[PDB]
DNA sequence: ATAATGACGCT
DNA sequence: AGCGTCA
């Protein structure tokens, strides 16, 4: 009587080194070279945002100043993001994304989860492939880049000698019936993933890798064992093994506090070991939902939905001003505000034109000085008209009164964030 | 002195 | 509404 949670086929579907593929597509000279994205380029070479797997295997990293990367790897290759009216403008990443969520949008309902990854709920066309292919079975053909994760077991030493093997032992133990409905349909459904895959690579020039499994947590972990260009199919059945030495902190939203929590207050250090509690008694530590999520997640049954979303809920911009550039004057302020909302402007308008809607509702955020949190102080207003200008003067306005000099040009504590979001769309 | 962002929960 | 978490 116990639903094993495995009525879904979720996938995450996530670009390899997504800003460096889209300028090395651009740039074909960075192609299949050490590469990295970096924005900014006076302070220390320009931090870091992106990293090709060459670079990688140099050990550079995001958050890398740029001059301490090629310390580490003589011979990286930068491209540097566009700058516009004075910040980091992400324009060309945002347009490469929406190329490839469309993409996705013709095979099924998609979540898009970040500029770069979308889920996508193939319950619905994994029935009628299953329908369509009469009852033949599943070839190795059919899935060229799959890893079938826990598999090879039993009785090569190189990698695709693993994968086949592998995936061999899987697909020969599908068609002997010796597996479930649930193993076929994941199986069908990464037949569907390798597709989709193709079409992106052979439509954009983005290699990607994907995860396929019961639910978004499994499918978006299963993503990652394999990077790059390569996808993997997390089975129910695997879960026990996979979890029984997964940290923690390696499942989506338990990188931070909570996770830490779990593993400081039970004196635990992997997923699996979270089995041996009553749902009650996680409850009872991190609350009711954290507590229910927990307890079925840790036997990788999971509910959240895939929502239909293929568009950005707010859209904003911000720009830091760290340490000694902090804006210290009422005229700095208003001069960020105004490009921020000059940015703002730009992308609204294109925003009404291609999606048929209009935001209504404008935040503005702010960081003062010697505040550890992302921001000190929100604030909101209405969104009537998209012209810069005003956003920005109403920006001003609402924040103003966070001026604590007496001195009418002065602005203290200085500002070391400007932050401007449109958000509450309605249909236009 | 990572920066620029986006989704969402809590009260 | 304004703040806190996680990525
Ligand atoms: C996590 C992260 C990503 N990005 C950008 C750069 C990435 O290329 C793009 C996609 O993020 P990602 O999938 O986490 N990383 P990746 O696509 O560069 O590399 P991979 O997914 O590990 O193959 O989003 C940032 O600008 N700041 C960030 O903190
Ligand atoms: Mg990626
Ligand atoms: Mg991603």
């Amino acid at each position: 009587h116990m639903a094993t949670g495995q009525d879904r086929v979720v996938a995450l579907v996530d670009m390899d080194c997504f800003f460096v593929q889209v300028e090395q597509r651009q740039n074909p000279h960075l192609r299949n070279k050490p590469c990295a994205v970096v924005q900014y380029k006076s302070w220390k070479g320009g931090g870091i945002i992106a990293v090709s797997y060459e670079a990688r295997a140099f050990g550079v990293t995001r958050s890398m100043w740029a001059d301490d990367a090629k310390k580490l790897c003589p011979d990286l290759l930068l491209a540097q993001v566009r700058e516009s009216r004075g910040k980091a403008n992400l324009t060309k990443y945002r347009e490469a994304s929406v190329e490839v969520m469309e993409i996705m949008s013709r095979f099924a309902v998609i979540e898009r989860a970040s500029i770069d990854e979308a889920y996508v709920d193939l319950t619905s066309a994994v029935q009628e492939r299953l329908q369509k292919l009469q009852g033949q079975p599943i070839s190795a053909d059919l899935l060229p880049s799959t890893y079938i994760e826990g598999l090879p077991q039993g009785p090569t030493v190189q990698k695709e000698g693993m994968r086949k093997q592998g995936l061999f032992q899987w697909l020969d133990s599908l068609q002997i019936d010796n597996l479930t409905s649930p193993d076929l349909q994941l199986t069908v459904g990464a037949v569907i993933v390798e597709e989709m895959r193709a079409a992106i690579e052979r439509e954009t020039g983005f290699q990607c890798s994907a995860g396929i499994s019961h639910n978004k947590v499994l499918a978006k972990l299963a993503c990652g064992l394999n990077k790059p260009n390569r996808q993997t199919l997390v089975s129910h059945g695997s879960v026990p093994q996979l979890f029984s030495q997964m940290p923690i902190r390696k499942i989506r939203s338990l990188g931070g506090k909570l996770g830490a929590s779990v593993i400081e207050i039970l004196g635990i250090e992997y997923m699996g070991e979270l089995t041996q509690f009553t749902e009650s008694q996680l409850q009872s530590h991190f609350g009711e939902k954290n507590g229910s999520w927990l307890y079925a997640m840790c036997r990788g049954i999971e509910h959240d939905p895939v929502k239909p979303r293929q568009l950005p809920k707010t859209i904003g911009c911000s720009k830091n001003f760290p340490g000694k550039t902090a804006l210290a004057t009422r005229e700095q302020v208003q001069w960020w505000l105004l490009q921020l909302a000059q940015e703002l402007e730009e992308r609204l308008t294109k925003d009404r034109n291609d999606n048929d809607r209009v935001a209504t509702q404008l935040v503005v955020s702010i960081r003062v000085q010697g505040d550890k949190r992302l921001s000190s102080l929100r604030r909101c207003c209405a969104l009537t008209r998209y012209d810069a200008h005003k956003m920005s003067h109403d920006a001003f306005t609402v924040i103003k009164n966070c001026n604590t000099s007496g001195i009418q040009t002065e602005w203290s504590p200085p500002l070391t964030m400007l932050f401007l979001c449109a958000t509450k769309f309605s249909a236009s």
